[PDB]
């Protein structure tokens, strides 16, 4: 099938945009890389179960994320308005997350037709929620200020 | 319908990668940061049009679009050849330039179905052009010979 | 065709994430920066090949390509699993790799309908094992290791 095809190459082309964005967490020292490397792990994870009726897509991961988005939720601001994509690390994230996004569109089509666990678009999903609340963390804790258009 | 969707999270995507270029232009001290944020209001705005018989989308951002390509060409020497996509920001303004042309197809469905304005199209190519004069422009204001392959 | 403006987008795409990749590595002095930079313009006759029954694409890049692929591949250590996506280039590259992957699957509709060169996408399909090889390469070169999900 070309949908597994155009769905395991968006969540590789996610990992790498990923891998890249660790990058420049590491490099300014950021706690959360690990963060970012276990969901790299969890994306090889998800590459098998859209490669394979269907592979089982343990929600594990799925509840370790949201964990995750509450700590940092929790850190933040209120917000209740569209913010503009804050620094180098956040702004990478949110380009990360604009690919997630993109993939989670792809896997959809192989949920539908019933090929692969919903869980593996659930966890894509909540991943989305996961690098927006990430990027937003990290540009405050870089003491850059939200911008938000009116 | 998954072709809104699409349409919004490539301009999305679109607005996360100027984010990312926009980081690397402020660094470097460049004066056209502010016309790279205003851009991100106007894909708000754009976003904000392709989901909602469709919601009109002003003609004014594609004529200031218009007016800043008219200030950035004529600064720049003549070219009658592809370049090879010149610098950190350049390098980066062209992948948002090309991003921005994958949003621009993306789109291409719903003007023909009526659904979105077609200044949401026009302001999309535009802002192609745009972005690729800005990445020649900031090229040469770093001293980087522009390279054309025969 | 909107199938040609999507594969030439791509393509183009493809080019832009490779420039951008390219100022990481001349920054680093890595010698490789001038293999990167042929691609380019190979990149720019694939989209001419694309656009035009159908242009022929000389198989001589291809044989390029497994040349440099040989040279590299055969510096590096027995890899028999998948890895995460080590350093800012080989991560630069791994998104590189995952677009170029793309930019293959959209070149198939093309040369299935007989309307470009099979050549097409060989070049691109060895392309990607390429900036495989060449960001293990580059992650080797740095002294970063090798990460292996397990
Ligand atoms: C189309 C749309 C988008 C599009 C385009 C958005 C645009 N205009 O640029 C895209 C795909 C880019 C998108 C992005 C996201 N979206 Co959205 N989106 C929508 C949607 C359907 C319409 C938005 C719109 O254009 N309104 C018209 C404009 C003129 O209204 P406005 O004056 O901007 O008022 C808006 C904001 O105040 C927004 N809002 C209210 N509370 C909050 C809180 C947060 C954190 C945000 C970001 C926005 C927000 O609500 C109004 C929208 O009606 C709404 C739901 C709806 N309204 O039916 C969801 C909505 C605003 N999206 C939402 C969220 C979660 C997001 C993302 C964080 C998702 C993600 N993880 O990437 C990102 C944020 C992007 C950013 N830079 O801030 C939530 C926000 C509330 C929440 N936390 O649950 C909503 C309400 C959907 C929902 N989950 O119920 N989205
Ligand atoms: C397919 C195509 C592309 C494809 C692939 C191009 C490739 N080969 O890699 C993609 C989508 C990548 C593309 C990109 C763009 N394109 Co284009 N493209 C075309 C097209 C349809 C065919 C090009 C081709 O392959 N010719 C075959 C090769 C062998 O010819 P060549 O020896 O390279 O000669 C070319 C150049 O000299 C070019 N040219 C002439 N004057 C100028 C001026 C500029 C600034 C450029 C960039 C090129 C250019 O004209 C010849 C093409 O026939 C032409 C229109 C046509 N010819 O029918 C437009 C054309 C060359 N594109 C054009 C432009 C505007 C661009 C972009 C700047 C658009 C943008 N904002 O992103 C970019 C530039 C990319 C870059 N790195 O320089 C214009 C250039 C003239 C102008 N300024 O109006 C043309 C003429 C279309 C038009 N608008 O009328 N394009
Ligand atoms: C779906 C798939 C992918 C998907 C998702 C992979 C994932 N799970 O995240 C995507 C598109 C991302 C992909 C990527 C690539 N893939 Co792939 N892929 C497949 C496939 C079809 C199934 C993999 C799988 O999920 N197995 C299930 C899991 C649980 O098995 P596992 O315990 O991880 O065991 C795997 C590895 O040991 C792998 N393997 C064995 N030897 C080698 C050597 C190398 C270098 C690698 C990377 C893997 C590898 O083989 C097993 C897979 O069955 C296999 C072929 C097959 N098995 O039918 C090819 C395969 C593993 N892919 C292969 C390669 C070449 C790659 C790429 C290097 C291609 C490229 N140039 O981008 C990248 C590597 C990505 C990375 N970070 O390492 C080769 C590896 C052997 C080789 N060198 O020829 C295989 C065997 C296909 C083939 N060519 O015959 N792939
Ligand atoms: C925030 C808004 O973004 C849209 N939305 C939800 N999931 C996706 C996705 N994977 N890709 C693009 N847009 C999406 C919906 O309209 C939602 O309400
Ligand atoms: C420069 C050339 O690029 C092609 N072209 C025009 N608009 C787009 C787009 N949004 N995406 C991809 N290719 C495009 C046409 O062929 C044009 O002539
Ligand atoms: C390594 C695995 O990746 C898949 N594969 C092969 N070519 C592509 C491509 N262009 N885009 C995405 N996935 C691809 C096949 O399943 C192959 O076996
Ligand atoms: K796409
Ligand atoms: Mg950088």
């Amino acid at each position: 099938d070309d949908q597994v095809f155009e769905a395991v190459g968006t969540t590789d082309e996610l990992s790498s945009a990923i891998g890249f964005a660790l990058e420049l967490v590491t490099e300014k020292g950021h706690t959360f890389a690990e963060e970012l490397q276990k969901i790299q792990c969890t994306l090889q994870d998800v590459g098998s179960a859209l490669a394979t009726k269907y592979t089982t897509f343990k929600a594990g991961p799925i509840l370790e994320l949201e964990q995750w988005i509450d700590k940092y939720t929790s850190q933040l601001p209120p917000l209740t308005a569209f913010i503009l994509p804050g620094g180098k690390i956040s702004s990478a994230l949110h380009f990360c997350r604009a690919v997630c996004r993109r993939a989670k569109r792809r896997v959809v089509p192989l949920v539908q037709m019933g090929e692969t666990d919903a869980n593996v678009a659930k966890f894509l999903n909540r991943l989305s929620d996961y690098l927006f609340t990430l990027a937003r963390y990290a540009a405050m804790k870089e003491g850059n200020q939200e911008k938000i258009y009116m």
